[PDB]
């Protein structure tokens, strides 16, 4: 029933999902001044080498990327975190137009979109065990500007023809997600959500500073999906993400000066 227009979305979901307005809530605004540069932050490590996608599909609320995680193929480690990380899925929230689209922001500014590669604690055993606990989720969050077109989205966007609509799904073996990363893993971190139902707090998120550029062609693509299912009125999937959240009583760390 959750979505994010007028009468389902963001402002909506503390009904259902009361954690809405919890303590640890996710996306923020990264305040550049206030955060804190800690040199015991280690470096990230993104061992993605042995990456296995399944499949490509439209769930509704965005289009996500798959991956085999029945064992250490795809896995971050390092950084803030302690133990291994497995990838999931990725996924992507965009805007109408350039100027929004960001869950989070930096200094108040959006970004076109902002890429997330969730990856969960093997140490739970499972995606559905990791995301009811704390340290459960490690959430590797990369932002979007409009620019030169990124060459690892393209087989991505070549695909989204075919998962129109709500359902979707397409076979999208051998991708590789170490394309659609920045030079730099220089990062911000901080204790956070979900930032879509059920909103569950159990997400270490690892935002990184440098931005990849995607081209005008490729982010129109992502607009050209639909919310909707085969046959019910077309409504553009644009526009699916959360606001920023209140930063409580939460510090949010640089790994770099
Ligand atoms: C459709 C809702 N999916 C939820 C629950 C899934 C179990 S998930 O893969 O853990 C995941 S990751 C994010 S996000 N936007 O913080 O990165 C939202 C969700
Ligand atoms: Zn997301």
């Amino acid at each position: 029933h959750w979505g994010y227009g007028k009468h389902n979305g963001p402002e909506h979901w503390h009904k259902d999902f009361p954690i809405a307005k919890g303590e640890r809530q996710s996306p923020v605004d990264i305040d550049t001044h206030t955060a804190k540069y800690d040199p015991s932050l280690k470096p990230l490590s993104v061992s993605y080498d042995q990456a296995t996608s399944l499949r490509i599909l439209n769930n509704g609320h965005s289009f996500q990327v798959t991956f085999d995680d029945s064992q250490d193929k795809a896995v971050l480690k390092g950084g803030p975190l302690d133990g291994t990380y497995r990838l999931i899925q990725f996924h992507f929230h965009w805007g109408s137009l350039d100027g929004q689209g960001s869950e989070h922001t930096v200094d108040k500014k959006k970004y076109a979109a902002e890429l997330h590669l969730v990856h969960w604690n093997t140490k739970y055993g499972d995606l559905g065990k990791a995301v009811q606990q704390p340290d459960g989720l490690a959430v590797l969050g990369i932002f979007l500007k409009v620019g030169s077109a990124k060459p690892g989205l393209q087989k991505v966007v070549d695909v989204l023809d075919s998962i129109k609509t709500e359902g979707k799904s397409a076979d999208f073996t051998n991708f590789d997600p170490r394309g659609l990363l920045p030079e730099s893993l220089d990062y911000w971190t901080y204790p956070g959500s979900l930032t879509t139902p059920p909103l569950l707090e159990c997400v270490t998120w690892i935002v990184l500073k440098e931005p990849i550029s995607v081209s005008s062609e490729q982010v129109l693509k992502f607009r050209k999906l639909n919310f909707n299912g085969e046959g019910e009125p077309e409504e553009l999937m644009v526009d699916n993400w959360r606001p920023a959240q209140p930063l409580k009583n939460r510090q949010i760390k640089a790994s770099f000066k």
